[PDB]
Formats: structure tokens, sequence, C-alpha cells
């Protein structure tokens, strides 16, 4: 067939129930993130086409970057509850990995007082339990699907994206192939 279990996708032997229709697992410390996010726009060309009543979700992962990798996972918590993630996206990768002036929580604390968060905002979230709820999510997600490595895109808690199975020659195709089999999967 066009699109192959083992091919442009593979199968959880163990599939998760309950899981997000679309889910999207990262870390500002991951180089090919930074050009999934920056540079292929991956999550926007894959909403752009998901069918009517899918929604996306976006996850942030601890297993790299130490300590600096688990205040990231907060910060996202934070940026998820806020709901200003396309706020502190560009600044995060850039911080991280352009600038490399993002060392510590305060480092992080400043992309989002910067990007027009008030302080006493982005503090009472970061304390909050709701807060700590959202960071046990994305820690649970990761955990269902034995999760070591990023980027890394689920469907239904039953599909693996496995981009390797594709021509990277072109940018552009390369995006709108992942997104296409993003959306094949999503109407499976």
């Amino acid at each position: 067939a066009q699109y192959e279990d083992g091919k442009q996708y593979t199968t959880l032997e163990k599939p998760v129930a309950g899981a997000p229709q679309v889910l999207e697992f990262f870390s500002f410390f991951c180089p090919h993130c930074y050009q999934f996010e920056e540079v292929l726009h991956i999550s926007d060309n894959v909403k752009k086409k998901l069918p009517e009543g899918v929604k996306m979700t976006k996850y942030h992962v601890n297993f790299m970057g130490g300590d600096l990798g688990k205040d990231l996972t907060q910060a996202w918590a934070v940026a998820m509850a806020l709901g200003v993630e396309d706020k502190v996206t560009v600044p995060l990768f850039e911080g991280v990995q352009k600038t490399q002036t993002i060392r510590s929580a305060s480092d992080i604390r400043d992309v989002f007082i910067n990007a027009g968060i008030k302080g006493e905002e982005y503090d009472a979230a970061w304390n909050s339990f709701v807060v700590k709820s959202l960071v046990a999510q994305q820690e649970k997600a990761a955990a269902d699907v034995q999760l070591r490595g990023v980027p890394a895109m689920f469907v239904n808690g039953k599909y693996q994206l496995n981009p390797q199975g594709m021509d990277t020659s072109n940018m552009d195709v390369f995006v709108q192939q992942y997104a296409d089999t993003v959306k094949y999967l999503s109407e499976k």
C-alpha cells in the first residue's frame, strides 16, 4: 500500500487507552525539535490538515537537559495553563539553542516576562497545583508510550510517526508528507 505499517509509521504493540488524538513530544534542548518547530513548522502544518474535531496536544519531556530540562517541562505547563504557547515557543527554543542565554529557571522566567506575562501571574502559575497536574499529565503521557526520544508524534495512542521513512531533499515536501500521514492515521 502507499502507507505501510513499519514505513511512514509504526504500530504500538501496547496501545494506550484514552490517549490524546494527536500527541506531539519535544524538548527545548532537542536539536531536531528546533528544526521541526522553527524551520519545518511541523505542528502547524499538521494542524492545518487535521480533520474536523481532532485536537492537537504538545508536551515537553524531562529526559534531556537535566535539571533545566525539568524546569522547562514545568515552564511548558505554565505556558499551557496561561495559553501563551505561541508567545514563548520561539524565544525558549532560541534561548536554549541559539543564544544559549537560558541557564536557569530565572532565565526561563525572563522569557515569559519579555513576552508580556506579568511576574506575579507567571509566579502564581509556576507554583500552582493546576500546573503541577499539567506537569503530571506530560509525564504520564510520555510514560504511557515508553518515550525515549524526541521529536515524536502519536495518533490515538496507537500509531507512532516514522519520519525516517521519508525524503528530506525538499523541506516543504517532507512536511506535507508528514502532515498527510498524520491525517491518514487520524482517519484510520
